C-alpha cells in the first residue's frame, strides 16, 4: 500500500502535530465555524486560491461524510469524536492557522508551545508563546 | 453553514459527475491501486506538484479513515458494511476517478469525455454508436 503524509507538502509531519496535547485544539465545531467565518467566500470560490485552501475544502467535506455515517449508525458515535475527532481537530487547526498567521509562524509556534506546555508549571514562563 | 463543492475549483460540479452512472466508475480498490501505480512518488512527494495532487492526497487518506472506522465498527452487522460500500463508496469512486483521470489525460479532456459518455450511455442500445467516446 501507500503511506501518504497530509502535512508533508506543507512542510510538517503527523508526529509534529501530535507534539501538541489533545486539549490544545479547539472543538471540531468551533473549528468549522471559524473556517466559515474567515473563509466562507474563499472555500466556496471557483479559484484554487492556495494549496491550504484546497486541502481545507477536502477536510471539512471529509468530516461531513464521517458525521453523516456515525449519525446513520445510531461508543460508536463517541468513537468518531474520540479517535477520529482528534485527527481533524489537528488538520483543521493547522490549515486555518496557516492561512491566518502564516506557515512559518505556525511551525515555530508548534515547537515553541510543545516545549512550553511540557515544562512543569513552577518553572515555565507565565505567558505562553503566540502567533504574530 | 457552508456548501463547498469539491469539483468547483477544478471546473466541474458534484452534479456533473453524477451524470455518469454508478457502474461506470472502477472499484475503490482498483482506483487506489491505480493511484499508487502511476503517482506513488508524486503523492508521497514533499512538493505540491499540482492542485489535483493536493486534493487526491486528502481523498485517499479520507477514504482510509472511513475504512479504519468501518473496520473497527465491524469488529464490534453485515447490513452496516453494505452502507459504506454502497452510499459513501460511490462518492469517493467519483472523486478518485476524477482526479486520477485529470492527471493522466488532462482536465479539459476529462470534462468533454464526461459529457460525451453521459449522452452516449443514455441513448438506447439500438440507436447509439457502437464505439463509446474515449480520452485523448
Ligand atoms: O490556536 C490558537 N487559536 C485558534 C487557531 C486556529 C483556529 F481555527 C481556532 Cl478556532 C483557534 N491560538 C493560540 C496562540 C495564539 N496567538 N495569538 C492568538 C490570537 C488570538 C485571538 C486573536 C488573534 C490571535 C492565538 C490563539
Ligand atoms: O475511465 C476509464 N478508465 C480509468 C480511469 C481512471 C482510473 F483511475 C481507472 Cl482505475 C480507470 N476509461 C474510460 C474511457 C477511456 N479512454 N481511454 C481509456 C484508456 C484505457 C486504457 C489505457 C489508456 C487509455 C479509457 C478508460
Amino acid at each position: 500500500s501507500m503511506d501518504i503524509d497530509p502535512y508533508k507538502e506543507f512542510g510538517a509531519t503527523v508526529e509534529l502535530l501530535s507534539f501538541l496535547p489533545s486539549d490544545f485544539f479547539p472543538s471540531v465545531r468551533d473549528l468549522l465555524d471559524t473556517a466559515a467565518a474567515l473563509y466562507r467566500d474563499a472555500l466556496e470560490s471557483p479559484e484554487h486560491c492556495s494549496p491550504h485552501h484546497t486541502a481545507l475544502r477536502q477536510a471539512i467535506l471529509c468530516w461531513g461524510d464521517l458525521m453523516t455515517l456515525a449519525t446513520w449508525v445510531g461508543l460508536v458515535v463517541s468513537y468518531v469524536n474520540t479517535n477520529v475527532g482528534l485527527k481533524f481537530r489537528q488538520l483543521l487547526w493547522f490549515h486555518i492557522s496557516c492561512l491566518t498567521f502564516g506557515r512559518e509562524t505556525v511551525l515555530e509556534y508548534l515547537v515553541s508551545f510543545g516545549v512550553w506546555i511540557r515544562t512543569p508549571p513552577a518553572a515555565r514562563p507565565p505567558n505562553a508563546p503566540i502567533l504574530s
